[PDB]
């Protein structure tokens, strides 16, 4: 079998000549050619069964990337793996190879007004879907977003995603958090789990200010340091939004907080279309019960060249995980997988 980088890839022999792509927690990918369909193909090499949080990532994925069927939404087109579970270390999951992803090209490449209109179309027509199926991502960010050469876009990494959950989404304040720092909304750091579909609007906000200036809008440096960025630009909270947040703790921090003036989005991002700081302000409101929800957004004058909801599908239907073990979750990423198998 092929090595890359000190590490076998067991995927022949459908899919050959491998080259490196990246690696991260316990995997790596690669491109490789797919034999099969003659066209070139990413493959990540999972290896989670040691640790139970990489199982659930894993499974959460799979389960939900099966059942998802949508342009803006990658997919999973193989999976490789041992035939028995015993002889089975790895998962192999195969997707369409794209070019980059928004991270890298936001790091190298100013983006025209047309493209930023275009991926957030893009990203809020795939949300739309993923929402109507009654889950959310809980990690939208850049690096999450895949585009080929013509910039078409594609929303990947499903492992944090869950299904909604708005009856139990109250918590105490400084409630530790697992998606990414700079893309948390400010109520997970107040008062909120993240199982409400707000949370991914507020991150898809975060993207469209950093599309505009290719920097991130709140780099927080740790946990209570993103809340305080959030506050810098929109402001001291209203009676009515602190009136919302009943836990005292939290509302007491805000409260204790000297009065903050909100930066106006035209002086933040001088060179901005003004329906896009229009629709920027509506998805970075504080109040989660105020900010829009996708099928508003999409709705929103600035997508107006593209919007089209017949054009803009939804699940056919909707979607426990979290107390079981590493080996009933090998199991059922063994049983998920299984269709692939000769
Ligand atoms: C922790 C775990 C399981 N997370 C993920 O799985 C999340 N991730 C990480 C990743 C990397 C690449 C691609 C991907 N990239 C491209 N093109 C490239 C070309 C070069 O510029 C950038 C884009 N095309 C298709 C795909 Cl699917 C997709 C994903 C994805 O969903 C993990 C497991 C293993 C390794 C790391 C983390």
């Amino acid at each position: 079998p092929e090595m890359v980088r000190g590490q076998v890839f067991d995927v022949g022999p459908r899919y050959t000549n491998l080259s490196y792509i990246g690696e991260g927690a316990y995997g790596m990918v690669c491109s490789a050619y797919d034999n099969v369909n003659k066209v070139r193909v990413a493959i990540k090499k999972i290896s989670p069964f040691e640790h139970q949080t990489y199982c659930q990532r894993t499974l959460r994925e799979i389960k939900i990337l099966l059942r998802f069927r949508h342009e803006n939404i990658i997919g999973i087109n193989d999976i490789i793996r041992a035939p028995t579970i015993e002889q089975m270390k790895d998962v192999y999951i195969v997707q369409d190879l794209m070019e980059t992803d928004l991270y890298k090209l936001l790091k190298t490449q100013h983006l025209s007004n047309d493209h930023i209109c275009y991926f957030l179309y893009q990203i809020l027509r795939g949300l739309k879907y993923i929402h109507s199926a009654n889950v959310l991502h809980r990690d939208l960010k850049p690096s999450n977003l895949l585009l080929n050469t013509t910039c078409d876009l594609k929303i990947c990494d499903f492992g944090l995603a869950r299904v909604a959950d708005p009856d139990h989404d109250h918590t105490g304040f400084l409630t530790e958090y697992v998606a990414t720092r700079w893309y948390r909304a400010p109520e997970i750091m107040l008062n909120s789990k993240g199982y409400t579909k707000s949370i991914d609007i507020w991150s898809v906000g975060c993207i469209l200010a950093e599309m505009l200036s290719n920097r991130p809008i709140f780099p927080g440096k740790h946990y209570l340091d993103q809340l305080n960025h959030i506050l810098g630009i929109l402001g001291s909270p209203s009676q009515e939004d602190l009136n919302c947040i009943i836990n005292l703790k939290a509302r007491n921090y805000l409260l204790s907080l000297p009065h903050k003036n909100k930066v106006p989005w035209n002086r933040l991002f001088p060179n901005a279309d003004s329906k896009a700081l229009d629709l920027l302000d509506k998805m970075l409101t504080f109040n989660p019960h105020k900010r829009i929800e996708v099928e508003q957004a999409l709705a929103h004058p600035y997508l107006e060249q593209y919007y089209d909801p017949s054009d803009e599908p939804i699940a056919e239907a909707p979607f426990e995980l979290d107390d079981l073990p590493k080996e009933k979750l090998k199991e059922l990423i063994f049983e998920e997988t299984a269709r692939f198998q000769p």
